[PDB]
């Protein structure tokens, strides 16, 4: 064997650069630690075993770092390339994979490897994105694998068993409390919400009231008082809770802490508002008032307050969240909705198209029965079909009689009540005051929807058993008018407060996590079906820690800023329980499920829309197709036969943790793929995609543009309506416009509100769109790397279809009273709030 030598690339990440403070092209030196005896790796054998290993496959002779390179990449993003000598044997065969000790005093992120001239093989790539903690922190040697892509029974016999131990290790023990360098997967239920002492909560989870998804466990010690409860770490606590080493990464530059922005608000901005404006409420008297905030912000009552706000966050961040210039130190961008017309949205134009174009645009219906019927319990809520009548809206139709509507196809409900009442006794003590909803429009011969009538239900008063007391607005002359602005109003509190929990929260955010964890637990890092799914989950993990950390534990910051307040969560899971399942979140059965769109054969896909004119769906299903066309093309490259299905030991584990553990509430639901098929893999894989790119992305990237005008939009409701020979509804006929903001939401939670939606609807610099990946190498199979350019160029194909869609004046919907072109699943996109793009990830 005469040994030949092979010259090596080793990426890594210095641990200084991706921490919160700024990145400096200081930060690459001291480079030479990194050099010497400390950092070593050894290559490992597909072709050729070491017999005294194990029957694992041989491990060459160990190198090290040697000297540093420079690249004009190593300025930017400050990666910092080492260099690497291997005393290579002829007789070794392909390097499957390769093994790394760390005995340098830091962890340092090791991107990438490269192998230059392999004998017999040309070019070898290795990603692994890892943290590389000290030797101490471990029990063996990290292991990476080659870029090839591998099924279980074509998987090298030498490297199965390094494949077999990294899952073993992956999922761990399921006991302990997990620790900083510990990449351990596992579930837990939504426990740590809450603290006994002050505001405490139920479990969600595990039981039939209260089942829910499952976040990574984290293995906290059990409170003194109650043993389901895990203890929260303090808000004054600088660390942070539990996620896998390689699920939380820095960024370069502080701005893009999207996440530490709203560690910042809860911590800073908060307990100062609540100062403020506890000695001095202050009311909108209003809507120039309103309109104040973004022309010279909210003076603070002295700058020695704002010593510490200022102080304790970075100003790049800081700017981030308000505006710096103008006299006022509280400041905001002005909205997109209210940026070219101010009062475009008082409309019921406008009003009728956000259900089509809007911020949460997925609730429209199609009424079948008329008046309404509501689909409660009979014996247990009462009775709770509408008390809307024929004539309400009769006159409106256009000449059509009602029954001739339907028949028609063209009358749209939204519907709010069945969700609302089992919980609106309840919530009602709370600060909030509200009503369920019922809004039916109808849709004109020129594609737009007109609002007919809004119904207003309270539970009855002499308890939820005996039914409900509605009152129903109408669209009419006079202070009458007035009233029909506060039906929108109330109907814009059930519907932002569905939006946030159960649109954007209980959907995306709560309903992905299950899965990264399943993923990790239960497919090599070398499976197909994981290289396809880990750009969709990159970040999700990191953020939804922050979310129980700081906006949905009791007190939290959603609790503060939406309508059901303490039953908030509570209620997500009441939401979960009853109506979400796996094969509806696909765009087409949702929509059939709404009754928006059906089968039609002559159809563009087979599914034709009962509103031309939907931008969220033209939109969205030219996006859910592109998606299916290339998870399609790249399950049909590593499976060729539906038994390679049915045989892959770690799909059909990772599929049975997901429906028995993941989901695990939900497990006895007949409606779960089986699996044994191609078709269902590629039908699965492409929910899970949409779900967390555009269907996350078309309901958080539109919160500033849209609800950042709290009017437009408003949270919560602090009122009921004025009943009549009221010095209230005296007051409407003198100021309807105080009664209004008096109503809506208070100020000291519209500037929570707004900053909250403001840092969630901006893009990071960071972030990575649909389309694009981290690295350019993510597998050495060529035909995998077209099917993906592919999916890629039928992506910027969308964007100009979208772009031609907005010029066409034909389709009125789009750009609404408002001017504000559809933007909300505009591929592409660029840093900042900037009301359009499609993340591949759910990253906040």
């Amino acid at each position: 064997t005469t040994t030949k030598k092979v010259k090596g690339t080793v990426v890594l990440m210095k641990k200084n650069v991706l921490d919160f403070n700024d990145f400096n092209a200081s930060f690459l030196d001291r480079l030479h630690e990194f050099l010497g005896n400390k950092i070593t790796l050894r290559l490992v054998s597909s072709d050729v075993t070491d017999s005294e290993n194990g029957s694992k496959g041989k491990l060459g002779k160990a190198a090290h770092l040697e000297d540093w390179i420079t690249t004009i990449t190593s300025l930017t993003a400050g990666e910092s390339a080492f260099k690497v000598t291997f005393d290579y044997e002829t007789d070794f065969g392909y390097p499957g994979a390769f093994l790394i000790r760390n005995s340098h005093f830091s962890e340092f992120l090791l991107k990438s490897l490269t192998l230059e001239d392999v004998p017999g093989h040309g070019r070898v790539h290795y990603i692994c994105n890892s943290w590389i903690y000290p030797a101490k922190h471990y029990t063996t040697d990290r292991v990476f694998f080659s870029n090839k892509t591998y099924l279980p029974h074509e998987t090298p016999a030498t490297l199965l068993k390094y494949r077999e131990e990294e899952l073993v290790s992956l999922r761990g023990t399921g006991e302990g409390e997990l620790k900083e360098w510990d990449r351990v997967y596992d579930y837990a239920y939504y426990n740590d919400l809450g603290v006994p002492p002050k505001n405490p909560r139920p479990v969600l989870g595990g039981t039939q009231e209260y089942p829910y998804p499952r976040r990574g466990r984290t293995g906290r010690k059990p409170t003194k008082e109650d043993p389901q409860t895990e203890s929260r770490l303090p808000i004054t606590s600088s660390l942070d809770i539990y996620v896998p080493r390689d699920e939380r990464f820095g960024h370069l530059k502080m701005s893009d802490f999207l996440a530490y922005a709203l560690k910042a608000i809860a911590q800073f901005i908060q307990p100062a508002l609540e100062a403020v404006f506890d000695d001095t409420p202050k009311e909108f008297d209003s809507f120039e008032d309103v309109l104040k905030i973004y022309e010279e912000g909210i003076d603070l009552p002295n700058q020695a307050l704002i010593d510490s706000i200022v102080k304790n966050i970075p100003l790049e961040m800081l700017k981030e969240i308000f505006r710096t210039d103008g006299q006022k130190f509280l400041k905001f961008p002005v909205p997109q909705v209210i940026k070219e017309d101010k009062t475009a949205w008082r409309t019921d134009e406008e009003f009728a198209r956000e259900m089509l174009a809007g911020l949460n645009p997925v609730v429209i219906q199609l009424l079948k029965e008329f008046p309404p019927k509501s689909k409660l319990d009979s014996e247990s809520y009462g009775n709770q079909n509408s008390t809307i009548t024929k004539s309400h809206i009769e006159h409106n139709l256009d000449g059509l009689t009602v029954e001739e509507a339907l028949e028609k196809e063209r009358l749209f409900i939204l519907d709010h009540h069945d969700t609302l009442m089992p919980y609106l006794g309840r919530v009602n003590t709370t600060t909030t005051k509200t009503y369920a909803s019922r809004t039916l429009l109808f849709l004109k011969d020129d594609g737009t929807l007109k609002p007919l009538v809004i119904e207003l239900s309270l539970p009855h008063p002499n308890g939820d058993k005996f039914g409900a007391v509605s009152e129903v607005y109408t669209p009419g002359e006079g202070v009458y008018d007035s009233l029909w602005q506060l039906a929108k109003a109330f109907v814009g509190v059930n519907d932002s407060g569905n939006h946030q929990l159960i649109s954007h929260w209980m959907q995306t955010h709560a309903s992905i996590e299950p899965f990264v964890i399943a993923t990790n637990r239960q497919l090599s890092v070398l499976h197909p079906v994981f290289k396809l799914l880990e750009p969709h989950f990159r970040d999700t993990m990191n953020i939804n820690a922050l979310a129980r950390q700081i906006l949905i534990n009791g007190g939290g910051i959603f609790e503060i800023t939406v309508f059901p307040s303490k039953y908030a969560m509570e209620m997500s899971s009441f939401i979960y329980k009853n109506h979400w399942t796996f094969p509806d979140q696909a765009l087409p059965a949702e929509l059939k499920k709404r009754g928006m769109a059906v089968e039609d054969p002559e159809a563009p896909h087979g599914l034709r829309l009962r509103i031309k004119d939907y931008p969220y769906a033209v939109d969205g299903l030219e996006v859910w197709y592109a998606i299916e066309s290339w998870v399609r093309d790249y399950i049909f490259l590593f499976y060729k036969i539906e038994e390679d299905i049915q045989t892959d030991t770690e799909l059909q584990a990772w599929w049975k943790e997901v429906r028995e553990e993941g989901h695990g509430d939900k497990k006895s639901e007949p409606w779960w793929p089986k699996m044994q098929t191609r078709e269902e893999l590629v039908e699965s894989c492409t929910i899970i995609i949409w779900v967390a790119s555009a269907l996350h992305a078309a309901v958080n990237f539109g919160q500033y543009p849209v609800a950042g005008y709290l009017p437009n939009r408003p949270t919560i409701s602090r009122q009921y309506m004025p009943k009549e020979n009221t010095p209230e509804f005296e007051e409407l006929e003198k100021n309807p416009d105080k009664v209004f903001l008096k109503t809506i939401t208070a100020q000291l939670q519209t500037l929570l509100g707004i900053s909250l939606i403001e840092i969630l609807s901006t893009h990071s610099s960071d972030e990575v769109y649909l389309g694009q990946r981290d690295s350019k190498e993510w597998a050495a199979e060529k035909e995998a790397l077209e099917a993906f350019e592919k999916f890629g160029e039928k992506v910027k194909e969308i964007e100009k279809n979208i772009d031609e869609r907005n010029d066409d004046e034909t389709l009125k919907n789009r750009t609404g009273l408002v001017k504000m072109p559809y933007t909300l699943l505009f591929p592409s996109s660029e840093g900042g709030v900037t009301g359009r793009g499609i993340p591949n990830s759910v990253s906040i």
